[PDB]
């Protein structure tokens, strides 16, 4: 029912960086300037200013923390499932092993972002009924190796001050 071929994992770019979904050309942002925890993560166009919420950093623990929220990407259910929504939650303490943490993500050289514990689950987006690109939420989607030529399955990383 599941398979993984991404035994290799690389680290995410150091410093501040933007995770841009190539399909929409938008970068991960909280739902809508929500500093409240439990807010879903959605895609938004790059902002000339106040893009701190669009800035993410890779902590040594292996988690990505939002610069503005200071919160880390996490599962809404808290249980990793296919199609599970991703919401921002408080960072885990030191009482959680990094290998038992779901906030740990792995990055392949291809630029695909998957879970370090569930390589079959990767970050993806789903179309909306009104196809509103401004607000497309990210959710865990199983790898679609059948179609890796999709821009939706491709993520681009951008660094500040190009």
């Amino acid at each position: 029912m599941a398979a993984a071929m991404f035994e290799k994992s690389e680290k995410f770019p150091e410093g501040w960086f933007f995770i841009k979904n190539n399909s929409n050309g938008y970068v991960l942002m909280v739902d809508n300037e929500s500093q409240e925890s439990g807010s879903p993560i959605v895609l938004a166009t790059l902002r000339t200013k106040d893009y701190a919420s669009q800035l993410w950093r890779h902590d040594p623990s292996g988690y990505l923390v939002n610069k503005k929220s200071g919160q880390v990407m996490d599962i809404a259910k808290g249980t990793p499932k296919a199609g599970v929504d991703i919401v921002q939650q408080t960072q885990a303490g030191s009482n959680v092993k990094d290998d038992l943490n779901f906030q740990k993500f792995g990055l392949s050289p291809y630029g695909h972002i998957y879970l370090a514990n569930k390589p079959s689950l990767i970050l993806g987006i789903k179309e909306s009924f009104f196809a509103r690109r401004e607000g497309l939420h990210v959710h865990l989607q199983l790898v679609d190796k059948r179609h890796l030529d999709r821009k939706e399955q491709r993520w681009d990383f951008v660094l500040p001050v190009v």
